[PDB]
């Protein structure tokens, strides 16, 4: 819902939230790992979700092709692990904006959540 929310955010811009504990292997750019991304919005709401597809997102780290909090998040993750990161305009879409009730300076949320390496 409208108004705030307990997440902590670094000085980048994009925020973290725990979610479930997982006591892995945090990823490493230039490595290829599986990890599952939900769309989230700032209300909460989610619009996007691997689950379509079903299955996991198996990439190679800092080398493919996302935006800066999806880098920073997968970066950052460790095998088993799942949080919530906040990736803000500023590392992610921009002030360039994609649609009416997304203003320039619209922040949208996506929870990783780390299957393997
Ligand atoms: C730079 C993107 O980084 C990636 O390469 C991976 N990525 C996308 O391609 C778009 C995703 C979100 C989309 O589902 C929305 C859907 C509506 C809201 C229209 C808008 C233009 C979108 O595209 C977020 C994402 O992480």
């Amino acid at each position: 819902g409208p108004g705030s929310m307990t997440v902590v955010t670094t000085e980048s811009g994009l925020k973290y939230e725990d979610l479930t504990e997982g006591s892995g292997a945090e990823a490493r750019a230039g490595q290829t790992v599986s990890v599952h991304y939900t769309g989230w919005l700032t209300d909460g709401q989610k619009f996007d979700s691997s689950k379509d597809r079903n299955d996991p997102f198996a990439f190679v780290l800092g080398g493919g092709m996302v935006i800066k909090g999806w880098d920073e998040g997968v970066q950052g993750m460790k095998v088993g692990g799942v949080r919530r990161l906040t990736i803000p305009p500023q590392l992610g879409y921009g002030a360039r904006g994609a649609g009416g009730v997304i203003p320039p300076n619209a922040t949208l949320v996506f929870e990783v959540e780390l299957l393997d390496v």
